[PDB]
């Protein structure tokens, strides 16, 4: 069922499953302690996260866990997004081991810290992180399509991590004009080439990234409040954008803005905000 | 999305209230409707509305319709969730539907295991015999549902088996037989073996799903296969496999669930056939 890739795979008896993390879209997470996972310590027991079907799971979920697995192997490690451990795919269910971060996503992060409160600087250090992460994703041709407060972790460190690579895939294994192509994003974070043309590019993903920094601005807010899901695009091509937040920075929601171009060459690329953040933060 | 007065209701004349949980592509939240009952005008129904999430996909959004069009072709029946209307026209899609105050079946069931209102054994063949009758009657409109489980089934106030949730039913005639992708988004623990080998669907398919709800009623609403990850189980199934018999039933109620797992469709028990041995069953048992 499931082709051998033994640089990757864990002993599945040294793997202890424990209290469950909280069920999601195709998947389920666990807690987890792992004997040896870091190979320079055969003998240390690491706390991990177990990514792993749902009871009531689909065929297409158990796809969308292997392609998960998959784009986390090719996508390498960084500092700023969620590291893959190693899995068991070996005759037994498919557990994909992954970092565990004790603070859960950015969204609920930001929310408890609403007046440790967050200063000015968190915000855009939590920002600089994110940019970082996604520029260097992009560099490795992947595409997130699924980027959004949620889908970000935060560890003891307080390090952002990207995650959640459920939808995310390589620049070139996209379905073009394909009437169900982007079909499963979240409409609120999504670019409007997406639904419109039913392609996706890096830009698209820029797109995501000011609706990211809107929320991690307003402190876990709900972007569009009050607009409805399904009257959001008519909206969009009529040149509707949320409005600046106000522990935002007039420089920020320009940033935002230029996020939100309706013209996707017109955003700016991660490595120019990457440096643009930079900058700002070291001045903060 | 079209126009269809007869299903249209006013915007105005609803009250969104608490929550009742957040789904696969859609939220329900309990509501009052003024004058859906057009016998009662000015009575305010408590009923139960459907939307989709703050986070909702294009996909879910077309999921939404379609289990609001197929409520409306199926029909009125005694076991069966009933569409009561729907705000379709400028604004938010909301599916307005008949409310169950007790929630679903699994939920229902195990609130009622013993501590060792408990679940008499003739209630439980009752159950079954009502979900029988749903899927009879479901089947005669040429309907196949494809997602039956005890999370899907609604109980009343009044303890009426409700069979709810057709985002994943079809007409006989919309589903295409063999592609690699058809029935890929079924639970594959209550899924038929040919579902996923043929890639074909059909009622015979449906009383397959049928026989583990029967399962997970007369375990009062245990998880199917325990122990069996849904990676491993169709290679058991094939080798032969089918879960244990229930403490809570007898050897002929277990028969049929088994009969219900037959790899053969054809040699699975018709729904009409079901509902005459659980009326039987049923009746002598009182
Ligand atoms: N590596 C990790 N460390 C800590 N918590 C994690 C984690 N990966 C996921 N989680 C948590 O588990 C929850 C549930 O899993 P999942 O991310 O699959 O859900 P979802 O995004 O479909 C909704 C997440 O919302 C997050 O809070
Ligand atoms: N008509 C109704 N009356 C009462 N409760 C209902 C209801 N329809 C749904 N619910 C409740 O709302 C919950 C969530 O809805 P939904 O059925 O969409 O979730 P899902 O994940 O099955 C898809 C159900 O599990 C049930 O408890």
């Amino acid at each position: 069922e499931l082709p051998e890739d033994p640089k990757w795979e864990f002993p599945r008896d040294k793997l202890t499953l424990g209290k469950p993390l909280g069920e999601g879209a195709f998947g389920q997470v666990v807690m987890a302690e792992a004997v040896g996972i870091d190979k320079d310590k055969p003998k240390e027991a690491v706390t991990v996260a177990v990514k792993m079907l749902k009871d009531d799971a689909t065929e297409k979920d158990l796809s969308d866990l292997v392609s998960e697995m998959e784009m986390m192997k090719m996508i390498g490690k960084h500092k700023n997004i969620i590291h893959l451990l190693g899995a068991c795919t070996q005759d037994g269910p498919l557990y994909v081991i992954v970092e565990y971060a004790s603070k859960g996503n950015l969204r609920e992060y930001l929310r408890a810290r609403r007046p440790e409160q967050m200063t000015f600087k968190d915000l855009v250090s939590c920002t600089y992180q994110l940019a970082r992460g996604m520029e260097y994703l992009a560099s490795q041709k992947c595409i997130h399509r699924d980027l959004a407060a949620r889908n970000v972790l935060v560890t003891e460190n307080n390090v952002m991590k990207i995650a959640d690579f459920g939808l995310a895939r390589d620049i070139n294994n996209i379905d073009y004009y394909k009437k169900t192509t982007n079909g499963r994003l979240p409409v609120k974070w999504m670019a409007p080439e997406a639904l419109f043309d039913r392609v996706y590019t890096h830009q698209s993903d820029v797109w995501s990234f000011g609706v990211l920094m809107w929320e991690i601005f307003t402190l876990g807010g709900s972007p569009y409040p009050g607009i409805p899901v399904e009257e959001l695009f008519k909206l969009l091509k009529e040149g509707h954008r949320m409005d600046k937040p106000a522990n935002c920075t007039n420089e920020l929601y320009m940033m935002m803005r230029d996020c939100w171009h309706a013209v996707p060459s017109q955003r700016p690329t991660f490595k120019q905000l990457v440096e643009d953040l930079d900058r700002i933060l070291t001045l903060t």
